[PDB]
């Protein structure tokens, strides 16, 4: 069984897919509306997920790669303290997450080639990996 590839969406300037990295865990459904443009766009992220850890204190380690050039790690805490928190933050092992989240993507200019972002989802203190996803964002070869 060859490793399965997941497509999220194509925009006018990007083609977005991902695969599961590290240990294969519970699956995740990820949808983006409208599809992100590398040159910048905003929209809504829909997530359908049955988690195997509690989403409490969820953060991402982001490893971004720009045409094979690795950038230094980034951290972005998602679930922080008390409220101003997404409702899914209070989700527990086994409780369906079925939410939509707003996003704004500023965008890169002069974009070309291929980008990668590996998303290490860590949550549930005691802190263990929730999921790992490696996104591949192709720049459409026929668009700037
Ligand atoms: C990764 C591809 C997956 C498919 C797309 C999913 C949609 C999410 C994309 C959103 C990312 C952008 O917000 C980041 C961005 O553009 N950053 C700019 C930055 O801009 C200012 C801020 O803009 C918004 O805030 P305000 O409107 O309040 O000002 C950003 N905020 C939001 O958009 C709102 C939320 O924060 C969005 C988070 C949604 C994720 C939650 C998912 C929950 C899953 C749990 C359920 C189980 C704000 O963003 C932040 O503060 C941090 C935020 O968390 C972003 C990171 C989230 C993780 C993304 C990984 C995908 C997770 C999906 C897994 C399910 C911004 O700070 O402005 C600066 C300028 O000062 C600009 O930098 P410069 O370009 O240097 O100026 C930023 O631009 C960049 O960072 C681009 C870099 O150059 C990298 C180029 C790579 C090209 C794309 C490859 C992938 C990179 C993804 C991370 C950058
Ligand atoms: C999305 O873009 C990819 C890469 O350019 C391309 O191979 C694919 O055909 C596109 N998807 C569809 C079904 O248009
Ligand atoms: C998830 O919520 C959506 C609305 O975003 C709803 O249409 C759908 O039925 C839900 N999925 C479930 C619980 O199967």
């Amino acid at each position: 069984e060859a490793q399965k590839q997941y497509w999220v969406c194509n925009s006018s300037d990007a083609s977005i897919s991902y695969t599961y990295c590290d240990k294969m865990q519970y699956p995740i459904s990820i949808n983006v509306n409208p599809c992100i443009e590398l040159k910048g766009s905003k929209g809504l992220l829909h997530i359908f997920y049955i988690p195997r850890r509690d989403l409490k204190q969820l953060y991402f380690n982001l490893y971004i790669t720009v045409n094979t050039m690795n950038l230094p790690k980034r951290k972005e805490v998602i679930c922080r303290g008390s409220d101003d928190d997404y409702s899914f933050c209070r989700a527990l092992k086994g409780e369906t997450v079925n939410t939509t989240i707003s996003f704004s993507f500023k965008g890169i200019k002069f974009s070309k080639g291929k980008y990668k972002c590996v998303v290490e989802a860590i949550s549930g203190s005691p802190e263990e990996m929730l999921f790992c996803l490696e996104f591949v964002i192709l720049h459409q070869p026929n668009s700037n």
